[PDB]
DNA sequence: TTTATAGCTAGCTATAA
DNA sequence: TTTATAGCTAGCTATA
């Protein structure tokens, strides 16, 4: 998942951090990278229960 | 998941290392300390297409 | 609220039995 | 194969 889709998903920056356990400037690097780190990307698939997909689950479903 | 149940599943801790990404010393200090670290479970757990379940899903489905 | 970035350390890899 | 631990840096936190 894009770190914009993590910020739709919770509402905001500030919430997103509560939601997946980090503070609000780890999601703005997020944001300015264009990219979630892939541990951390494995980390929001379990934590939101699969609501949120890694980049390593879409691509391995076919997209 | 718990080290022994990682390495039960892909067969020994070579099989593991490689399984999950990682070097045997890395599998080997999870083992010595009885677990593995939480970013780590959840990597795991998506890898194994949710095979191997992390303690997180384990007590949330619980 | 967001940007920019210094500064730290968990959790690896590398190594030497 | 496994232990023990040094060497190291990605990816955070803390800040300004």
């Amino acid at each position: 998942m894009k770190p914009e889709e993590l910020v739709r998903h919770f509402g905001d920056v500030e919430k997103a951090a509560v939601g997946v356990g980090v503070t609000p400037g780890a999601v703005y690097q997020w944001l300015q990278a264009g990219e979630i780190p892939p541990l951390r990307q494995s980390d929001i698939e379990v934590r939101t229960a699969y609501k949120l997909k890694s980049d390593f689950t879409s691509q391995r479903m076919g997209k």
